Formats: C-alpha cells, sequence, structure tokens
C-alpha cells in the first residue's frame, strides 16, 4: 500500500491564501494499487494538476447554491489535470488510458465511469502538461473569447494585460495572426522577453513601467483584453478608442482584497465601449471541436508558443495557489504529482 | 421698436452642482428690431422651445479637458436642442412660419445664413411644438435607437430601467412591454410612480423610500438593465443580474456633479457574462433616423407612446431648470417654453 495524498480546503482565507492554513496536505489514506476494490470501475493515477488564478475565489463560505459552487471544507481541493489508468475493470477504460477533467487533488482516485473525464488526443507526442494549459482550458479561454468578442480588424491596436500567463501570451499570437498592433505588460523582465518572443510590439513590465503613460503614447487601444481589472482596467479606459471593445477575463488584482473598484466607467458612455465578461465553459460548445482540431498541431510546430513552471510535487500544491495570486509564477503553473512510466523512465 | 434679445450665458465652471446667477447668468442688454434686423440672405428665427437635459451638466468645464464632445464657452450663450419659428427669410429654400428642429442658442432670437444645423418638422399631427424636443426628439430617439440596437430582448425576460419617469426610461419601459418583458422601474417621487405604472411597469418604485437591492432582490433576476444613474443603482443591478444580461449604459446621473461614480463590483460581468455597452445616441441615430420618424408621431397623437413633460415658462429660469434636472426636481422631461407661436393668431377684441 502507498500514500495517497489529499490537498484539503481547510479555513476561509481573508485575504491571500495561507499555505497549511488555507490548504493542509494530508498523508493519512493508504490505497492498495493491486488489491484496491474497483467494483467495475477504474483506478486513476493523477499526473498533473492545474493551479489557476479561479482558485482563490472557490475559497469562500457555503451560500445558497449557484452556477459557482465553492470548495468544500475538509474536502479535498480540485481542478484540472491529467492522469492515468493503472487498472480497469471498466471496458470502456484500458490501462494506459490517459485522462483529462477535474481531478481532485490527490494523488489516485477510483471511478467508476467516465463521468467528467475525456481521453487525450495527443498525436504529436507533447508533454502531458499542456492539455491543461495551452490545449487545455487557459488556450481555450484565449482561443474562443477572442474569436467571439474582439472583432478585430487588422491595423487596430490591442492591450493585453498579464500577457505572460498562459491566457494572455495566447491572445497576443492570436492577435498578431489577425494583424494587430500588440501592447502587453507583465510584472517581470523574463515575462517582458516571453512578451516579445510572442510577438507583443509593446511589452513592459508594469512595476518598473508608468502604465498610463505607455497607453497615451502607443494608444489609444481599441481591445482591451482584461485579466487584471481595478487600476489596470481604469488605465485601459482612459486610453480606449470610441467603439473599443473590452474583453473582460479576470480581474486578479481585486481576487484577494474582496474586488478592485472602477471610478471611471462611464468612459463605457463616453467612448460607445463594449465591454463583454464571459465564462470559457459557457462558450466553449460553440469552439471546442475547431480548438482540438487546430491546436495540438501549432503548439507541435512551434506556430503557437507557450511556457509552463512546473513545480514537483502535490505536497506544494498550495504554495503554488498563493505563487499564482503573487504573480510569482514565471508561466503557467503546473503541480507535477507523479511520473508516467513511458518517456521518463527511472534508472540510475 | 427694438425688443429684448435675451441671452443664458455660461459664466462659470462650478464645483458640484450648477448654481444659476453663478454658473448661468440672464442676460438681457442685447436687442434686435424684428423687422429690421440686416439678414443678408440669411433668415430671422424665432425661439419657441427649449430642451433642458442632464448632459449639459457635462459641457460646463475648462476647454483643456475637452474630452468626448465640446465644452460650453465662457461668456458664450449656452445651447441645445429646440424648436424655433422663421419670421423673415431671405434664403429661397426657408419660408415665414417654417418651423425648425435643431441646436439652438439659449437666446430668443437669431440670423441664420441657412438651414445648417436644422431640419424642417414635419408636424402631421399638430403636436404640440415641444415634443419634437422630447418624446419625438433627441430623448426619445435614444431610447428607441439603444433598445433597438443592443437589447436583444426575448420574451418573458425580466428589464430594469433606472429614472423609468423621464423621458428616456419611460419610452424604454413601453419599448420593453411591447416585446413582451416584465418591467421593474424606479423613479423619485411618488408622482413619477404612478407615471411609470401608467406606461406599464409590472414592478414601479420610489428608490429614495424603498430599497433598490430588495425590489431586486423578490422581483429579479434581471436580464436587461437601463443605466440611466450609474454608481449605486448599477452596482444593485450587477449584483441581481442574470447569467449573459446585457447592461445598456445610458447615463450615470448620480456622478455628474461629483466628478464621477465609483463602481465595487464589476467583477459581476465576467461571473454573470454580462453584455455592457455603452453608446451616444448620435452616433447610432442615422441608422434609425428614417424608421424612428416613420414610426413615432403616429404612436404619440394615438396615445400609444405616452409622455410627460415639465414646461418651465420663460428664458431667463433656463439656469434653475438646468440645476433642476440635476437634483431630480423636474417632475417630467423640462422643457423651456420660450415664446409662443402664432400661427393660429388673429388679433381681435
Ligand atoms: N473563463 C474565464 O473568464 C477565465 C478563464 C481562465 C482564466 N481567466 C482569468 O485570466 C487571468 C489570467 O489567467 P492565467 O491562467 O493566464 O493565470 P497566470 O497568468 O498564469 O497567473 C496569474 C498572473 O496574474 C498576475 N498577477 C497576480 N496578481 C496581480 C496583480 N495584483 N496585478 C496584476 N497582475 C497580477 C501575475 O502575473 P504578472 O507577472 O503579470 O503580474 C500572475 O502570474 C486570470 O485573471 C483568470 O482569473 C479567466
Ligand atoms: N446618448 C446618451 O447616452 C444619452 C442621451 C440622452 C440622455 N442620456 C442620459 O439618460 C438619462 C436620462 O435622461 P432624461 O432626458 O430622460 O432626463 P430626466 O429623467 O428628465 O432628468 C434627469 C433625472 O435623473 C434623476 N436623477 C437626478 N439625479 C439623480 C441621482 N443622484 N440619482 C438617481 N437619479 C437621479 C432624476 O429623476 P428621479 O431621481 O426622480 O428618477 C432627474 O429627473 C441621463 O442620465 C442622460 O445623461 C444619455
Ligand atoms: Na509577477
Amino acid at each position: 500500500p502507498v500514500t495517497n495524498g489529499r490537498i484539503i480546503f481547510n479555513s476561509i482565507p481573508t485575504g491571500f491564501p495561507v499555505p497549511g492554513e488555507t490548504t493542509i496536505y494530508d498523508t493519512t489514506e493508504t490505497i492498495d494499487l493491486d488489491t484496491a476494490p474497483l467494483d467495475g470501475g477504474f483506478l486513476l493515477k493523477t499526473l498533473e494538476l492545474s493551479v489557476d488564478p479561479y482558485m482563490r475565489g472557490g475559497m469562500r463560505a457555503p451560500e445558497k447554491k449557484s452556477y459557482s459552487a465553492p470548495f468544500t471544507l475538509g474536502q479535498p481541493l480540485r481542478g484540472y489535470g491529467v492522469g492515468v489508468v493503472l487498472r480497469s475493470e471498466n471496458p470502456q477504460v484500458k490501462a494506459g488510458d490517459h485522462l483529462y477533467g477535474f481531478f481532485e487533488h490527490t494523488h489516485y482516485s477510483i471511478r467508476k465511469d467516465l463521468t467528467g473525464l475525456q481521453a487525450i488526443e495527443n498525436a504529436y507526442n507533447l508533454p502531458w502538461s499542456v492539455f491543461i494549459g495551452v490545449i487545455g482550458m487557459p488556450g481555450k479561454t484565449a482561443y474562443m473569447a477572442w474569436k467571439e468578442y474582439a472583432h478585430p480588424k487588422q491595423g487596430e491596436t490591442v492591450f493585453v494585460s498579464t500577457g505572460a500567463g498562459p491566457v494572455g501570451s495566447f491572445v497576443i499570437q492570436l492577435a498578431k495572426a489577425d494583424g494587430l498592433k500588440v501592447i502587453a505588460s507583465a510584472g517581470s523582465e523574463e515575462k517582458v522577453q516571453f512578451m516579445k518572443e510572442v510577438g507583443a510590439d509593446v511589452a513592459f513590465n508594469y512595476k518598473t513601467t508608468n502604465t498610463a503613460e505607455v497607453l497615451e503614447k502607443e494608444g489609444p487601444i481599441d481591445i482591451y483584453w482584461d485579466n487584471v481589472g481595478g487600476e489596470t482596467l481604469e488605465a485601459a479606459l482612459n486610453a480606449a478608442n470610441v467603439n473599443a471593445r473590452f474583453i473582460e477575463c479576470g480581474m486578479i488584482s481585486g481576487y484577494n482584497s474582496g474586488g478592485a473598484p472602477v471610478r471611471n466607467i462611464f468612459h463605457v458612455i463616453g467612448k460607445s465601449i463594449t465591454m463583454t465578461g464571459f465564462i470559457v465553459s459557457r462558450i466553449e460548445p460553440k469552439y471546442s471541436a475547431e480548438f482540438y482540431k487546430e491546436v495540438p498541431a501549432k503548439v507541435a510546430s512551434g506556430e503557437l508558443k507557450y511556457r509552463e513552471h512546473v513545480y514537483n510535487g502535490l505536497e506544494k500544491l498550495g504554495d503554488v495557489i498563493l505563487a499564482v495570486q503573487k504573480g510569482e509564477n514565471k508561466a503557467k503553473a503546473v503541480v507535477h504529482v507523479a511520473d508516467d512510466l513511458e518517456h521518463h523512465h527511472h534508472h540510475h
């Protein structure tokens, strides 16, 4: 029998998550990989777990019942991941199958069927982590909301906040393929270099650069991709062109402080702005087939560039959640939970 | 026999609300002889009705921060929408008695070289001339055109209309009911609540004596929000919004006299997948202008489209009417009656 560790949602944070208090790591549960009773289901080994900015918002008290369900106190966290089937008594599932979907933040789970899971099409033998990033929900977010809401015209100017993340860096590349001038900002020099590498025309570190002054010089802006909200949205509103489109994807500047105010929303009227918020899952059905047919080949060839920040060990996941909220992840945050016994064979 | 050609002059930039007598002054030093004034191929135009609109506060600022539109010039007459009648014309296309709609300086008389900025009024139903600066004027166009452009209504949805008793909001209420929507609407007085009910609001309340969030909780969620107010009312609508709501951003009067009104819960735009569209009526008007003038007059004449107005008599009051509109003290669409029209006048005892 081996350890089946779990990352537990333990207490509601007031500001930023507190690793070891907000989330705890539990190693008291075990599983026998050969003996675990499957009951016609299958044994699924967690390989890669995504850590995403939205996880902070699920750390709240239980309130009525809405579409947005908070994490349950005392239960494992959960989110997108990749796993492999070790042992199956279910005819739809074969040992060695790699599956994508929501995973509890544990080493192993026993699933009765494929509800919530999809077989992964990996024709290019890409690292499994790409299916929770550029070929996962963050890539879908950029791909689908851009096509749905940007209405880009060649020669217009777009401002992308958090341009070095998995969403923003995808958006930059879609915007350049449409012939737009791209302004993008991130929180470190290494992220600025990546933004230039994926083709940002103006790439800057918002911690060492006056954002409003850059937008004044390089704008006005026809499209704002909002990942930050707050003062950065205010800056975009001040620099907006008439008939600008504001794609409201995230507002991370308020995730750990109860939201961030906007004081100049009147520009939406004065400048005839269309500001559209979206949740990627709501618009994905229209685009999922096209996304999975188009994106893997471009990741394999380098047409679509990506970066990731891999953290090794389920026990780090709580710290990784804080790292993302604090902007300390260098790129898309991946918790590598376990290896797959193929490609990475352990030997001395 | 020269008569006073009075003028409302923009005199100083206000800090909060306009101050009649300081922000605006009434100047009676100019005279005009209606019979002898040189027209020089132009025509003499007599001001009949002037609109006072909420946006006028926004033009009362320094000329440097010139933003979307043009600010009023210090020392010059104010201006805005109005109706006037031609008294005397040396212009072959313009005839005495012609009634014209467009931008008017806030004066009793003007000499125009041509019809620039003006359009003949089609008044087949002999409606009061003031309807062409309200329900059949820019405020009615605002409701008519933005609703058709942005509401994408579906039968049985719920709309919340702020400032529901004004010329914009009460027009919106009627469009929404015609589309089969449930309508919630709020205004600032009991008399305005009665009017909102008269034009068919299903839920009509006075937001000053009734908590908006409580009404929206009981009567929502809301699929469409028509924003005339911004600020805490926009915040309340965001919290009560349905998934895929449409927020039509028309005005935000709660911040016109206080440097804007903040919004603290704009994150609801993401969580509830809201489409929030701001607009300026003059930008979308060309697309709808012909259909508007073809459809609306007959409905005003028949009572199908209902309207109210609050008439103030006398050009010298206009600055006070501007403050009144900002303070919510106008009972309905604010109209300054400048002069009567002599179309059917015959002097006799
Ligand atoms: N369906 C949706 O609407 C949807 C879907 C996916 C993602 N999102 C949102 O997209 C945004 C980015 O997602 P992602 O997967 O690409 O995450 P990410 O870029 O890998 O991580 C979040 C990044 O946000 C930056 N950040 C943290 N605090 C900040 C602050 N106060 N001010 C400015 N930047 C801050 C940090 O990068 P810097 O170096 O730039 O500071 C951090 O690395 C998030 O806001 C997410 O909530 C929305
Ligand atoms: N192109 C455009 O975007 C466009 C065009 C025309 C008009 N508008 C806007 O539409 C709105 C209504 O225009 P209207 O012609 O129909 O004017 P209106 O209703 O005749 O007059 C303004 C009204 O706003 C209400 N009000 C004033 N201060 C308020 C405050 N702090 N909080 C809440 N309500 C307040 C008042 O009525 P109650 O408080 O009693 O309800 C006041 O009567 C304005 O915001 C205007 O700027 C926009
Ligand atoms: Na950072």
